[PDB]
DNA sequence: CCGACGTCGCATCAGC
DNA sequence: GCTGATGCGA
DNA sequence: GTCGG
């Protein structure tokens, strides 16, 4: 459970400062990877040396663990926690649309809190204003029961627009999780293929707006929608606003997309690793046979999830068991 | 020693 | 005004 | 920061 919580909390804090303040994205992923492998380690760690055996834990982190075990803290982490500039930069990045660079410029000109952002609207782009407005809501998870109600609305409205649409809610929801961070909707239509309107996505977004399910828009192109939605108010407390993505994908790429965006991260590259072990390369869009040469062949037809499993020596697995 | 470390759509900026 | 670069999220 | 060619 929280067997090494102090250690993994420490490493996660370190990770965020690397990304958000130091702008060192690879150190960010290094720390997270370290925190991940430790989180799954089934023993209360006794030394940095014990930890270093794990893939992703090196000399520096082994050292930091030693300091944490001896003193209950890290001098460097304590110090940066207390730094007004650095802690403010790291905090502002919690607002969707504010990345490390925007957070930096804000703190440079004295803008450090949500309140400061509130009285400085004209310095905010469209995404950032939405991120600010739903700061709290965007940090809540979504009970699976609300996700089902959300799914009810999306499948109904999609079919209403055109009964030949195919939509699938992917991500942690499809894997059967008890809660979700967002709603990932994948969309296709038999008239849409790789060698094939901009309206296929627009019409679906517009209908979800008409019935007031979709409430705001972060981005909307011809293939990808990123926005905000909310279940109707049950004389009751209103539901939090939620993040929803809608992806339009060609029919011949749809099920690679569904497999991909169902995950999990770790599960899927085990699956990709195993796939190439046999001369097939899997990506988001396609699956493709390698030659003796290493040259990829032309992409192969896929018409179900299970299809890809059959191309590559694997019995189809339920979404329910796809953590790894 | 020292380069890789994931990738890509969309919004918006920077250069011309 | 057009094209490529950058910031961002996931 | 860690790994590995
Ligand atoms: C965006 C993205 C997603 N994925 C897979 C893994 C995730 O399980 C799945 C959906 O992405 P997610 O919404 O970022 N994470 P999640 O849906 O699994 O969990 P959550 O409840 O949204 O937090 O897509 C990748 O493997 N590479 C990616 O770049
Ligand atoms: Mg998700
Ligand atoms: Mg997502
Ligand atoms: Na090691
Ligand atoms: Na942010």
């Amino acid at each position: 459970e929280t067997l090494n919580g102090g250690i993994t909390d420490m490493l996660t804090e370190l990770a965020n400062f690397e990304k958000n303040v130091s702008q060192a994205i690879h150190k960010y992923n290094a720390y997270r990877k370290a925190a991940s492998v430790i989180a799954k380690y089934p023993h209360k760690i006794k030394s940095g040396a014990e930890a270093k055996k794990l893939p992703g834990v090196g000399t520096k982190i082994a050292e930091k663990i030693d300091e944490f075990l001896a003193t209950g803290k890290l001098r460097k982490l304590e110090k940066i926690r207390q730094d007004d500039t650095s802690s403010s930069i790291n905090f502002l990045t919690r607002v969707s649309g504010i990345g490390p660079s925007a957070a930096r410029k804000f703190v440079d000109e004295g803008i450090k809190t949500l309140e400061d952002l509130r009285k400085n609207e004209d310095k905010l782009n469209h995404h950032q204003r939405i991120g600010l407005k739903y700061f709290g809501d965007f940090e809540k998870r979504i009970p699976r029961e609300e996700m089902l109600q959300m799914q009810d609305i999306v499948l109904n409205e999609v079919k209403k627009v055109d009964s030949e649409y195919i939509a699938t809610v992917c991500g942690s929801f499809r894997r059967g999780a008890e809660s979700s961070g967002d709603m990932d909707v994948l969309l296709t239509h038999p008239s849409f293929t790789s060698e094939s309107q901009p309206k296929l996505l627009h019409q679906v977004v517009e209908q979800l707006q008409k019935v007031h399910f979709i409430t705001d828009t972060l981005s909307k192109g011809e293939t990808k929608f990123m926005g905000v939605c909310q279940l109707p108010s049950k004389d009751e407390k209103e539901y939090p606003h939620r993040r929803i993505d809608i992806r339009l994908i060609p029919k011949d790429q749809y099920y690679c997309g569904v497999l991909y965006f169902t995950g999990s991260d770790i599960f899927n590259k085990n699956m990709r690793a195993h796939a190439l072990e046999k001369g097939f390369t899997i990506n988001e869009y396609t699956i493709r046979p390698l030659g003796v040469t290493g040259v990829a062949g032309e992409p192969l037809p896929v018409d179900s999830e299970k299809d890809i499993f059959d191309y590559i020596q694997w019995k189809y697995r339920e979404p329910k068991d796809r953590s790894e």
